DNA sequence: AAAAAAAAAAGGCGCGTATATAAAAGTTTCAATGTATCTATAAACCTTTGATGTGTGTTTGTACAT
């Protein structure tokens, strides 16, 4: 955790599935330590950092990754909370503005590549066919 | 061409993700303690090898038949 918050104190922000690869926590001691951890420091006293590194993770330009910050940014400013830990609704916006494109990266290439439920994708997608209207820039 | 068995396939059961509440029982993990088991190691013997007083040995002088 003191990497996770070394990492994200550092304006670096990574899954902890991304830190759960490079040590096993059991997923459960991460998260108690963490609480306590954050709240150390506050006595001694931000998922936007994931659009890119997955982009990148697909070999993708960088326009479908630019489109995405307005995308995910306005899928987030309005509505739809959408998500519970919005890991994933962070890549949908991949899978919206992939879309959006007509390069192949199809549902199961995405998942294992980023290690993704692939039901959140289209449920999530549902919350896209139907919101498509706003995300108009050109 | 027809009969029988397993897979293709999904949605949901039902609690892992938190999750704190508290008692109730028990486990495992950690560290001090105890012990036979490696090892060197210097202190045991045995043998070796260089230095060593000296038993035997070359000159002096001898009672002693010859």
């Amino acid at each position: 955790a003191s990497i996770l918050i070394g990492c994200r104190r550092a304006e670096v922000a990574r899954t902890f599935k991304e830190i759960q690869s490079l040590i096993h926590v059991k997923t459960k001691e991460f998260g108690k330590t963490l609480n306590i951890m954050k709240n150390i420091l506050r006595g001694k006293s931000q998922n936007l950092t994931y659009i890119p590194r997955f982009c990148s993770h697909l070999g993708l330009p960088m326009q479908v990754t630019t489109s995405a910050e307005y995308t995910a940014k306005k899928c987030k400013e309005i509505k739809e909370i959408a998500g519970k830990s919005p890991i994933t609704i962070a890549v949908v916006s991949i899978y919206l503005n992939i879309l959006l494109f007509q390069i192949p990266i199809t549902a199961a290439k995405v998942g294992q590549t980023l290690q993704v439920t692939e039901g959140t994708i289209k449920s999530g997608y549902k919350i896209l066919y139907e919101h498509r209207d706003k995300l108009v820039d050109p």
